[PDB]
């Protein structure tokens, strides 16, 4: 599924990120623009030879499982498969493990290339929340 910016909006606030470990939900939908396109089905190879699933590229090497990145801890507990559904459930309960890992949103490059800093709550205008 491709998201328009405030239909994400609102789905991730129904799922409890907006203001999890102290980010806004613009940080959030910033965050989800610069990995996916706000498309869930994103996936790109990494040069570790993990790879990164869904709206907020989360990775095989860490935090899914898709049986083929050696060393694979699977911390979510989720085939990452199931970060590619268009409801967003797996995606946000694994990154609120990975936005409560020590470096909170640092976690995400393109976050910190891309929104860290930003007037963020440009991301959330216009919606009706
Ligand atoms: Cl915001
Ligand atoms: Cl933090
Ligand atoms: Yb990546
Ligand atoms: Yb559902
Ligand atoms: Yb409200």
């Amino acid at each position: 599924k491709v998201f328009g910016r405030c239909e994400l909006a609102a789905a991730m606030k129904r799922h409890g990120l907006d203001n999890y470990r102290g980010y806004s939900l613009g940080n959030w939908v910033c965050a989800a623009k610069f990995e996916s396109n706000f498309n869930t089905q994103a996936t790109n190879r990494n040069t570790d030879g993990s790879t990164d699933y869904g709206i907020l590229q989360i990775n095989s090497r860490w935090w899914c499982n898709d049986g083929r990145t050696p060393g694979s801890r699977n911390l979510c507990n989720i085939p990452c498969s199931a970060l590619l559904s268009s409801d967003i459930t797996a995606s946000v309960n694994c990154a609120k493990k990975i936005v409560s890992d020590g470096n909170g949103m640092n976690a995400w490059v393109a976050w910190r290339n891309r929104c860290k800093g930003t007037d963020v709550q440009a991301w959330i205008r216009g919606c009706r929340l």
